[PDB]
């Protein structure tokens, strides 16, 4: 009976212990979520001076329980079925012609503040590579997230490729593969095969002098 928590505005808090090629950092977002309209506003600040990668490199890592499932789709809203006890979101991201990220996280409630707790380890990246080179444009397209049930794990499996527009013109591919698993032993929901239309707008707080990211995102469910 979890989706009952998501009927209004629920503040988000996201913490990211981060390391790529031994270049370490930690990021701290806070904003809000409106399930109803699928709306997501966030300001992400870099604790530690400057980021070794370019922010887009993982908007995807930095709360899919904040998606609008249409009333005719409620029966397939897994992420809210796990709540408040929450789910583990395990993801591996191979960046074609470059190394890879490896991320675990516990999205759960804490009083009222839904919190995404992420550790993320990265390897094999060439130190000219578009990623470490900072050649990627400070933007982001819309993408389709494909959900398929997995009664094995008791939860769901997910896939989606991301297009990063390079400063040159060409597109850096990112192959995302994602398992989600409830932390609770309470009743959850297994979905039919369906996708999420995730749209996302990056920008910069003019006062803010710390390496940071304003992200505003619309995500809705479709394919049934």
């Amino acid at each position: 009976k979890g989706e009952e928590l998501f009927t209004g505005v629920v503040p988000i808090l996201v913490e990211l212990d981060g390391d790529v090629n031994g270049h370490k950092f930690s990021v701290s977002g806070e904003g809000e979520g409106d399930a109803t309209y699928g709306k997501l506003t966030l300001k992400f600040i870099l604790t530690t001076g400057k980021l070794p990668v370019p922010w887009p490199t993982l908007v995807t890592t930095l709360v899919q329980c904040f998606s609008r499932y249409p009333d005719h789709m409620k029966q397939h809203d897994f992420f809210k079925s796990a709540m408040p006890e929450g789910y583990v979101q395990e993801r591996t991201i191979f960046f074609k012609d470059d190394g890879n990220y490896k991320t675990r996280a516990e999205v759960k409630f804490e009083g009222d503040t839904l919190v995404n707790r992420i550790e993320l380890k990265g390897i094999d990246f060439k130190e000219d590579g578009n990623i470490l080179g900072h050649k990627l444009e400070y933007n982001y397209n819309c993408h389709n997230v494909y959900i398929m049930a997995d009664k094995q794990k008791n939860g769901i499996k997910v896939n989606f490729k991301i297009r990063h527009n390079i400063e040159d013109g060409s597109v850096q591919l990112a192959d995302h593969y994602q398992q989600n698993t409830p932390i609770g032993d309470g009743p959850v929901l297994l979905p039919d095969n369906h996708y999420l239309s995730t749209q996302s707008a990056l920008s910069k707080d003019p006062n803010e002098k710390r390496d940071h990211m304003v992200l505003l995102e619309f995500v809705t469910a479709a394919g049934i």
